[PDB]
């Protein structure tokens, strides 16, 4: 059945609740982002109002073939009004078209739910700062002091001068990145630009590309491999027999690949600095995990929250365990404590 952590209350409205069939007294289903945990249940066969930001609508509509009559976009930073209650999307900085959602309750009560973010600094001078926010619906994924990243900046420099380098050595060399799903795209962008080179990929992986609103995509990105020394494959097929194979496939082009598995969160971060991070070796392929996170660290959703102060937190990300929750609400007992709220 729908979980509570998936209804807002004093609505009609689910967040992300698209496997559950009908929920009862649904009038408006919200979804947060294109990531498959959260659309799961979608199709041309869906008949109820979703509402969503542009991006999103342009992949359910193009990928999932939803009717177009029932896609309801939205523009972000802007009051709207559905079923008579009013909405604000805002930029989540996750994948592309994530957006956060605040509701304004008719009986006062302002709820906001941060679907899969990212927290940033620059959140605190959206239309967040306006108004005071009674209950939050969280992304917890990383709620843990073990969580520490670097920053998206820091990891896609590292990548570039790490492909820089290896190609200008050895101009017959192949980069290859995986991916599984939409996000990270700055992770094989920012290596194809410093190498002169557009991405090659799959129709499928192209098309996907095509929905996202990205500048200047039609110069970054291809559909022919021979064209393109940077491509993109599953992420699956990121190991040493998928790379061997992909490598027999490129005719006698190129004779190395480096490739780049941009991972969440890996316990090599407890330890070593991004600086330091090194490759996994076998002949002439070499793998180097990098961790590009779109969601919080700790310290970045710590401070989100003691900035925010909300009066009640609802986690929407590991909440299956007793353990894992109480985990978590301790947490956020330290940071009312600490911050005075
Ligand atoms: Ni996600």
């Amino acid at each position: 059945t729908c979980p509570f952590y998936k209804k807002i209350p004093g609505t009609g409205f689910t967040v992300d609740a698209f496997q559950y069939g009908v929920v009862e007294g649904c009038t408006a289903y919200f979804l947060t982002h294109f990531h498959s945990d959260h659309y799961a249940g979608l199709s041309k066969h869906f008949t109820f109002p979703v509402y969503c930001s542009e991006i999103t609508g342009n992949l359910l509509k193009n990928k999932l073939h939803v009717q177009e009559q029932y896609i309801h976009p939205l523009p972000l930073d802007t009051e709207c009004i559905v079923n008579g209650v009013k909405v604000v999307l805002l930029d989540a900085n996750h994948c592309p078209g994530a957006v956060m959602i605040l509701f304004y309750l008719p009986n006062g009560t302002v709820i906001l739910h941060t679907g899969d973010f990212r927290a940033d600094p620059s959140m605190e001078r959206s239309l967040l700062a306006d108004q005071k926010v009674h209950m939050l619906y969280l992304d917890t994924t990383y709620c843990s002091p073990e969580y520490t990243f670097p920053s998206q900046q820091e990891v896609i420099r590292f990548a570039i001068n790490t492909a820089f380098e290896a190609v200008t050595l050895n101009p017959h060399a192949l980069v290859v990145c995986g991916t599984y799903s939409i996000g990270k795209e700055k992770v094989f962008l920012a290596i194809a630009d410093v190498l002169g080179s557009k991405v090659g990929m799959s129709q499928e992986k192209y098309k996907t590309l095509q929905c996202l609103n990205i500048p200047e995509i039609n110069s970054l990105i291809t559909t022919d491999m021979c064209s393109s020394l940077v491509h993109l494959l599953p992420m699956m097929q990121i190991n040493f027999k998928g790379l061997q194979s992909h490598l027999k496939k490129c005719g006698g082009k190129y004779n190395q690949i480096l490739a780049f598995r941009p991972t969440g969160w890996t316990h090599s971060n407890k330890f070593t600095r991004i600086a330091d991070v090194i490759p996994q070796t076998k002949g002439n392929i070499s793998i180097y995990g990098i961790p590009y996170s779109e969601h919080s660290s700790y310290l970045e959703m710590k401070r989100f929250v003691q900035w925010l102060k909300p009066q009640k937190i609802i986690p929407t990300v590991n909440v299956g365990t007793w353990k894992s929750r109480s985990t978590m609400e301790k947490y956020f007992r330290e940071w009312k404590l600490e911050a005075g709220y």
